[PDB]
């Protein structure tokens, strides 16, 4: 049911990090904001 600054954020950085060069520090990041979001989703 989220979709405030955390959606929009995770597809920012994500996506930054995806067309730039991701880093395991970074994707480890984006890691438990998705896997927290799906934990919880509806």
């Amino acid at each position: 049911m989220i979709s405030n600054a955390k959606i929009a954020r995770i597809n920012e950085l994500a996506a930054k990090a995806k067309a730039g060069v991701i880093t395991e520090e970074e994707k480890a990041e984006q890691q438990k904001l998705r896997q927290e979001y799906l934990k919880g989703f509806r």
